[PDB]
């Protein structure tokens, strides 16, 4: 497409929500390409990960961790504003890995506190894809801080499955996994620091130990549990998008299984089916998607299990209905031998 | 099907084997759909685990670790009696990634030293999938302790290739893979526990650094070698079923390969082909398919070597049968 | 087929190039099935692996971490000379994950210092696969001294998408990832020794911690970067190799994508599209077709970034042609 064709498209401007909701969208596009435009905000913020109060100084894209997710269609343009207010202490760029071209867009819209850029790319390949801020030297750093979030380019023509059948699901959830390195002093204790930069040297010592401290979904240690739970009810579709930025995770929906997983995260590439545990390894999404078939509570885990349940990656649904006896009944309850 | 049609499929009791032996079954399903019955005894007891006589206090479905495969078809239900003896210090559950419902059965199975539990569901699914125990709060000490195996739900016409052509196997070993967290003291000697309760704390601070001690097939250091190697003989198909219920492994052949991999563990997920080295990540079952062409001594090993190598995770395979030259041969042997 | 037959085969001496380079060869097979010969020397070296000066002794077929590629085309058969010189101070040996029988070939290829061997295997299976010495009983420790490579086994009508379309590279690169594992002293400064037994025990320990201290490619941090960053143009299309004999990695390249990865590296398992980021189990290879559409710098990394930007797993491409306005466009540059 010309720069004329392009100026002639819609402008149709997105407002995000934080996470683990997505902004009102259609599956099957409307109409022709479009330039979507979406902002989002820096904030260098200190976030509480764990119950006992341990803290993170976090670098968030509107001011979450993990960032919103954006949606668009396949051959739409993403057109980003991307601010860094003047009360950040760095610089911080994007990389969209759903972007062809200048890291991602890293390489043009690096921008100091007090700065703003705007970046346009032609969202090519149908998938979910990882988005992470990514300074030249400070790469890691930033993306272990909770700097990173994803986008799902929908096809045009909505979801299918392997064989052309649409799917259609009546719910979305996006669940980003983030690594956290937290420093501890002598008595193991977590250490707090006054300012992001202080934190730095230590926190790197931990992050080259390859051993994150916590492992959580949506920020925090419990943070989709309780009044926060994901939701459901027997028969509901339910697409769960999966990112992690840094590093591998295999999410399991204990009680459940993924009936059609595009574990690679891009859509062209055909869903595994009835999946007990998949896969997505560090620097991708992967997106799953299930219809539920019993009620009640279920755990939504990164299925090595000491990272679910000591290190925080374990998020719940509740779901409503009514119980189905021909899929598993209690023949005897716990009872003395 | 209706609550009659239900109560009227066969009932039929299964006696189990130890790993990696499975019980006796058809590839393709006889007769209709049914109820298959299965028991297990959980047994807490000390195994030892390595050449240096380091102790685990293992929580063992049927007294083994892992777990036996049961093994049924698409559409049967299983129908699993669980016992938890009173000798037994800890409350069991499990957790069936096969089936659909109460935390795949574990919120339904909460039994106390001196109960039992019978839990019915139907494999609705076909592949193989992993079961563990997970009490809520303790799950991942109950796994590392040992305290899971894996399932084999065929499709109901047996195995197929991605082009639908028959995969019958001559047999099938189940190799369950197990991380330990053997808790040391001050001079890097492993430590040694009265009761399991007792290493609880040290051992999930071990957990935590997320670097298991010790990782192994069927229990132990060494289970698979040697005069306990798996064998096959030159022409035979030998299909292996791996779990791990915990961490990600990377099974491979050495001397061979998987000529069809279901790497996902999924039959409805075609198999990837060709395999040098599959994947198979912590919470789950994968299956490999081999049809063996040169006999001698193979080495299958998860191909993180020094897991392999340094920490346990290595069996062998004996095989019979005559050389093939085509396929390798030594043109010019070590010399001068 | 028979002796005779194979004997009777057009034979093919290959000259191997060093990596990230790959010898000359053509996609599609010239003629039928060859017997191609390969001479590899190995070399006990000590490498310097990042800009502090630290020192692995590497063990190094053709001089090289890693080994070379070696491209041939299925049902030819590969002919190694392997030749361990009198120079060297331990036995080699060498498993081919492309062969079967005998270990990968390892069984048949046990040389002393002042030792040759040759080997010959069929090519049978279509794909990328890693090859690495495999002595008993010091397995990863030969693999984790850079002693492993890759070979390329080209379907004889070249490559194509799950569809049956061709796929032609313009480029071909080998970047082979090595987990390195240096022992520190109590300053936490990388020791430094004088004959590779010396660091045995030390490295050993490293080892068993499952964490590397450096990851890299080619032998080095930055060592695929400036003088040796990889290239292309706006068009052309790049085949990337990619291999790591002992731990998983992630590759991405940081600005483009995987248009298709054969992320098992196996040709006959359709290729994975428009990957963002693709996985390769340790123990394996896999292989990635990219056609660039942008100029400008590329970065090619693990995605682990801790292990790309803090251990050395990255890479780089630099790309001529004309900037794409329609793919990417910074509509206001970074301002006030
Ligand atoms: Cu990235
Ligand atoms: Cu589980
Ligand atoms: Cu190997
Ligand atoms: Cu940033
Ligand atoms: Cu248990
Ligand atoms: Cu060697």
């Amino acid at each position: 497409a010309t720069a004329a064709e392009i100026a002639a498209l819609p402008r149709q401007k997105v407002e995000l929500v934080d996470p683990p909701f997505v902004h009102a969208h259609s599956q099957v596009a409307e109409g022709g390409p479009k330039v979507v435009e979406f902002t989002m905000v820096i904030e260098e913020k200190k976030i509480v990960i764990d119950d006992a109060g341990t803290e993170v100084h976090a670098m968030a894209f509107n001011g979450t961790v993990p960032g919103p997710l954006m949606v668009v269609h396949q051959d739409d343009y993403l057109e980003l504003t991307l601010i860094n207010p003047e009360t950040n202490t760095l610089m911080h760029n994007i990389d969209f890995h759903a972007a062809t071209g200048a890291l991602g867009g890293g390489g043009l819209t690096e921008i100091n506190p007090g700065e703003k850029t705007i970046l346009r790319f032609k969202a090519t390949k149908p998938g979910v894809f990882v988005y992470h801020c990514a300074p030249p030297g400070m790469v890691p750093w930033h993306v272990v801080s909770g700097m990173n979030g994803a986008i799902m380019v929908l096809p045009r023509e909505g979801l299918h499955d392997g064989k052309g059948k649409a799917l259609t699901y009546d719910k979305i959830y996006y669940v980003g996994e983030q690594d956290f390195y937290v420093p501890r002093d002598e008595n193991g204790k977590y250490k707090k620091y006054e300012a992001p930069g202080d934190a730095y040297e230590d926190t790197v010592k931990v992050m080259r130990t390859l051993t994150p401290t916590h492992v959580v979904f949506n920020g925090a240690v419990g943070a989709l549990t309780g009044d926060k739970a994901m939701t459901a009810a027997v028969g509901e579709k339910v697409l769960i998008v999966h990112s992690q930025a840094n590093r591998d995770t295999r999410p399991h929906l204990i009680g459940g299984h993924g009936d059609y997983v595009w574990a690679t995260g891009k859509f062209n590439t055909p869903p595994d089916v009835d999946q007990e545990t998949w896969f997505i390894p560090g620097g991708a999404a992967g997106a799953a998607f299930y219809t539920f078939q019993q009620p009640g509570i279920y755990a939504y885990v990164n299925h090595n299990l000491i990272e679910a349940f000591e290190l925080g990656a374990a998020a719940h649904f509740k779901v409503t209905g009514e119980w189905n006896d021909d899929l598993m009944t209690s023949v005897l309850a716990p009872s003395g031998t």
